[PDB]
């Protein structure tokens, strides 16, 4: 992705957009009960912690575009992936405005808590004043579509989350490029059924895992993989995508019966952005921070892995490539060993910066004992080996519990963490609960004991 130009929004006909400059994050009742070294990301140029230009740091994610056209390998990748999806027999019909708005089987209703984007954010109109989840009224939406149309500018927000000390000083704050409610709605109408087919089919046929439930899905993954696992992490995935990867995506969409509206992808590829009093144009790069794009990134990931395997290992049998992606995150496999570093090398030529799985310094063999997916390890249950535990290390859980965004949500936030932590074992979980119960706020929470979560789990299958 590359920023073509940037200038004052007034100069091109747009208003100034106000974005909160103060973090909602602050020490929780457990700040000193658990170890942690992360703080709230920088949200403004003046932040005292900053050790470099903020504006320059947040936009530096656009490394540029390494490729213009789709080569032979990418085309081969497209034909293979498109072919796989074809077996899902996905419904190509456009989805009605009602379901696109209030959801249907396999698609959740629009999230009322996220920005409505332009121009509503500049009119002080929230999603609430537009949809009645109990009425399922489309009149208002329809009138707005007719009024403001589509292909609107994306509104940029600095993400309010925890980051390491280094990233705070280097102004490496992640960004959210929220698309207008109009486009988000138009796209769900165009691809709603594609979205549904994916949510209902997490696995190696869609090569996707969006919409999956880790507690249950972790027991299906091992059976879907080949003998040899391989994996790696991406540095700035979304931002690094070149226009060609969007064209490859459209080719897949055309082949599976959505050629009807591949133009919506152009909107993601050549995008229009608003930030503060500025407006800028980007070529390439997948608009970040939101769920609407998870599926397209996953599809593209499937195209990438396939392409690098064809360019590096001529004669490879893609029919035996078994992979599952969640945006840029991926766990893959093949009957034969492959070299991630070699693949990493082939990747540089495609605009992707690939590095060792899980922040390793060197590319080591990926095994069932060291692989992670969605920050979670895999661990067979001691009593019932066929049941697989998704295990998230306590470290990130400790980091998270030390802060709070709304005292009113302490109960939900801590319960959330409990659902993640108990998979670490009864000993660890109990220590966790005891430390929570060492301060007043914790003793007042309603939290599930271990045997209760274990029983619930065995009963969810
Ligand atoms: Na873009």
């Amino acid at each position: 992705g590359e920023i073509q130009w940037m200038r004052p929004s007034k100069e091109v006909g747009y208003p100034i957009i106000n974005a909160p400059s103060k973090t909602k994050l602050e020490p929780s009742a457990f700040h000193y009960v658990f170890e942690g070294v992360k703080e709230p990301a920088v949200l403004t140029k003046n932040d005292p912690r900053l050790k470099t230009d903020f504006e320059e740091a947040i936009f530096s994610k656009y490394v540029g575009n390494k490729i213009t056209e789709v080569d032979e390998y990418m085309k081969e990748a497209v034909d293979h992936y498109a072919g796989q999806l074809m077996s899902l027999d996905i419904n190509t019909e456009q989805m009605c405005l009602e379901d696109a708005m209030y959801g249907t089987d396999g698609l959740e209703a629009l999230d009322l808590s996220t920005s409505a984007g332009y121009p509503y954010v500049a009119m002080g109109k929230k999603k609430r004043d537009i949809l009645n989840k109990q009425t399922r009224d489309t009149k208002e939406m329809q009138k707005l579509l007719d009024t403001y149309g589509i292909n609107l500018p994306l509104v940029t927000y600095v993400k309010d989350e925890l980051r390491s000390k280094t990233k705070v000083e280097q102004g490496k704050s992640r960004l959210i490029e929220a698309s207008s409610l109009n486009d988000s709605v138009a796209m769900r109408m165009a691809f709603g059924n594609l979205y549904a087919a994916f949510h209902k089919n997490p696995g190696v046929i869609t090569g996707s895992a969006v919409g999956c439930d880790p507690d249950l899905f972790w027991s299906k993954i091992p059976v879907l993989m080949e003998e040899k696992l391989f994996a790696f992490d991406y540095t700035g995935y979304d931002a690094s995508l070149s226009p060609a990867w969007f064209e490859a995506l459209k080719m897949v969409l055309e082949k599976i019966g959505f050629g009807d509206r591949v133009d919506y992808i152009d909107y993601l590829n050549h995008s229009h952005h608003l930030y503060k009093n500025k407006t800028y144009c980007v070529k390439g790069g997948m608009p970040s921070g939101c769920p609407g794009t998870s599926i397209f990134n996953s599809m593209i990931n499937n195209l990438i892995i396939r392409t690098l395997l064809l360019k590096t290992y001529k004669g490879i049998d893609l029919d035996h490539l078994k992979m599952i992606a969640y945006g840029d995150d991926v766990i893959a496999s093949y009957p034969h060993e492959v070299d991630a570093s070699l693949l990493a090398q082939s990747g540089k030529d495609y605009g992707l910066t690939m590095t060792p799985a899980d922040k390793s310094a060197t590319f080591e063999t990926v095994t069932w004992e060291n692989v992670t997916f969605l920050k979670r390890f895999f661990r067979a249950d001691e009593k019932y080996p066929f049941l697989i535990h998704p295990v998230m290390p306590m470290k990130e859980i400790h980091e998270s519990i030390r802060w709070t965004k709304d005292p009113r949500n302490t109960q939900d936030h801590v319960r959330s963490l409990c659902l993640l932590a108990w998979h670490n074992g009864e000993e660890e979980y109990n220590k966790f609960l005891a430390k929570i119960r060492s301060v007043p706020i914790g003793r007042a929470l309603d939290l599930p004991e271990y045997s209760t979560l274990y029983d619930r789990w065995l009963d969810s299958f």
